[PDB]
């Protein structure tokens, strides 16, 4: 399924080239701008542990998810991944624990050493 497709076909968007954040563009967005640290960013997302054992979605809350890029509100993989996205883009990310919750995990939702999958739609972004 989608996690294994990102393993096989995803681009490694990490600086270290350690395959810690792998990306597929599923729907192309518009415009030249991409989100930058400090921007206020508006998304919809669907996430899950890569083995399907827990799910989460902005739609569960009936509203976009909003965060400030690079402000420590999201996991490192989102700061890295969403900064590559254009307005309107849908992307898939597959994420190693080093760019998510690590060996400590984040119980009860996130076990130690968890790999994460997200589908993210970038709705909008604004400067601080
Ligand atoms: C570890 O705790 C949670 C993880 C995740 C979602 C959670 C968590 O409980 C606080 O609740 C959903 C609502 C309440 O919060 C949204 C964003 C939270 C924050 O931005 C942090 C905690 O989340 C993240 O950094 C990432 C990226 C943004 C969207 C949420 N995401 C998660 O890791 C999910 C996670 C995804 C895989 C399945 C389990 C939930």
């Amino acid at each position: 399924g989608a996690p294994a497709t990102v393993t096989e076909q995803g681009e490694d968007i990490t600086s270290k080239k350690d395959r810690g954040v792998l990306k597929i563009v599923k729907r192309v967005g518009n415009g030249e701008e991409t989100p930058m640290i400090g921007d206020k960013v508006y998304v919809h997302y669907k996430g899950k542990l890569s083995n399907g054992k827990k799910f989460d979605s902005s739609h569960d809350r009936n509203e976009p998810f909003v965060f400030s890029l690079g402000k420590g509100q999201v996991i490192k993989a989102w700061d890295i991944g969403v900064a590559t996205m254009k307005k309107g883009e849908i992307a898939h990310l597959l994420i190693k624990p080093e760019y998510a919750y690590g060996s400590a995990g984040s119980l009860p939702k996130i076990p130690s050493n968890a790999t994460l999958f997200f589908e993210i739609e970038l709705l909008d972004f604004k400067g601080e």
